[PDB]
């Protein structure tokens, strides 16, 4: 029970994050994400006393004047909270609160020893539903604002400070070196506090095979199926799908004609390979929005079922020509498509189209 001098805050061991719960779409808010457990080397002169003394620890919140959703101040990633609290010797959980005067958290015996622990709870909280969460990562790097993080250790006579009250900071400086000055983090040394790594980020990507072809068979239609402009033939079924997702994952999909790089008149109608048939096309319908797909690169947002992710998709031919026009043969057409996480440049894929338009039945 001595008095403490010259009091310094140094890290420990760094621990890394670790995963209290997995973010879903099913996840409640106030839930907790991510958590860290952090011990601080605690050290100062002793110096004998008469009278025995104890070591305070208080902590505060500065820079904002009052808390965010679930005790948390906000994040540089939004939606997502920052939390921190001490393990208490006397086996209390108290995070450290936003008010303008630290409090009161822990004592530490005084010793000769000069050397003493603070621990700590880091934690991640999801201040909002998921699906409000904003896109991208979401790696955590820094508190929002100007808030700061102010550690106190304080020397004072055994007992007189209450634990879980204002910590109340003596005005005199003696012994000369008393401990009574601040340790302030702000920013991302709050974040950062204790070491070790920073927070991992959020993944929002499916897995995808580049190259990977589709085969739909449209089969063979005579013309005489066709008797008027904008007839359509029996409508094959198909779909498009990822998986591997990642819970959060909201990818698109778009598509381009492989043989049609400028603007179409109307881009719902894929082209058919040239020298085959004449005045068709073909129009793929979209299942969850009920409208026929455009070639022309207008992104679409697929259906997220599980871990996979999918756009239901019916396919037909559909005939473009005049009287005059029309012309039986082989009708292939081809469509490349892209995902986006949006993550993807590069064409990720085709469907390619076969059948044929025959005279007779």
């Amino acid at each position: 029970n001595e008095v403490a001098l010259n009091c310094s805050f140094d890290n420990g061991k760094g621990l890394p994050w670790r995963v209290v719960n997995e973010l879903t779409s099913g996840t409640a808010k106030g839930t907790v994400l991510f958590a860290r457990p952090v011990s601080l080397f605690l050290n100062y002169k002793p110096q004998a006393s008469q009278e025995a003394h104890e070591l305070v620890i208080g902590g505060n919140w500065s820079g904002v004047g009052y808390p965010g959703p679930y005790g948390t101040v906000a994040s540089d990633v939004k939606g997502i909270g920052y939390r921190i609290s001490v393990d208490a010797q006397d086996g209390v959980k108290r995070v450290i609160p936003v008010d303008n005067q630290p409090h009161a958290l822990d004592k530490r015996v005084t010793s000769f020893s000069g050397s003493t622990t603070s621990d700590y709870l880091q934690e991640l909280v999801l201040t909002v539903d998921p699906g409000e969460l904003p896109a991208g990562d979401l790696k955590v790097t820094s508190v929002s604002g100007s808030a700061t993080l102010n550690l106190w250790a304080v020397d004072r006579l055994k007992g007189e400070a209450s634990i879980g009250s204002v910590l109340a900071v003596p005005a005199d400086n003696y012994p000369t070196g008393v401990c009574r000055k601040p340790y302030s983090l702000i920013g991302p040394a709050s974040i950062a506090i204790g070491g070790g790594p920073p927070p991992p980020p959020i993944p929002k990507k499916c897995k995808v095979e580049v190259g990977r072809e589709i085969n739909v068979k449209l089969g063979s239609v005579a013309l005489k199926n066709f008797p008027r402009v904008n007839d359509t033939s029996t409508e094959r079924s198909f779909d498009i799908s990822l998986s591997e997702c990642a819970a959060l994952a909201k990818p698109e999909i778009a598509f381009r004609d492989k043989y049609v790089s400028a603007q179409q008149a109307d881009p719902t109608i894929l082209s058919l390979k040239s020298g085959g048939a004449a005045g068709f096309g073909i129009v793929v319908k979209n299942g969850l929005d009920q409208q026929r797909i455009r070639f022309d690169g207008t992104p679409y947002p697929m259906r997220r079922v599980g871990d996979s992710a999918d756009l239901p998709l019916s396919a037909a031919y559909i005939r473009i020509g005049a009287e005059g026009e029309l012309k039986a043969g082989v009708a292939d057409g081809a469509a490349e498509f892209t995902f986006t996480f949006p993550s993807d440049n590069k064409v990720d894929g085709i469907v390619n189209f076969s059948g044929n338009i025959t005279e007779l039945e």
